[PDB]
């Protein structure tokens, strides 16, 4: 007997592509989805490379150029 | 304006536990994960850490421990 696991993020994960204006805060950020992908910004948990964020903060102190990805994770309040 | 990505892998990926032999083959997993999950098969693109593997070929040749992780992605066609 030997015990697996199987992550099925990159088969039920989704690549969704969002275009709005640099002046956002964190707070405002995840509801964008609601829209989109239809959820609260409660459970939206958001990782950048390396550090999670800290609710209404800027772009600048994350530094998000044009082109780039962000780290979906599911949050509990 | 400016262009930017956002990727729902973690957030509406599912981790999943499977118990077998490790001298299995693939689709027996994949055929768990079916019993499991229920994804056929075949649209199922397995990736252990390292190389893109193939049924058939043995577990064992792959060097799976116990309690050990897999990252299952989507098929196109082969």
């Amino acid at each position: 007997g030997m015990q697996i696991f199987v992550s099925t993020a990159w088969f039920c994960g989704k690549l969704i592509t969002l275009e709005v204006e640099p002046s956002d805060t964190i707070e405002n950020v995840k509801a964008k989805i609601q829209d989109k992908e239809g959820i609260p910004p409660d459970q939206q948990r958001l990782i950048f490379a390396g550090k999670q964020l800290e609710d209404g903060r800027t772009l600048s102190d994350y530094n998000i150029q044009k082109e780039s990805g962000l780290q979906l994770h599911r949050r509990l309040r």
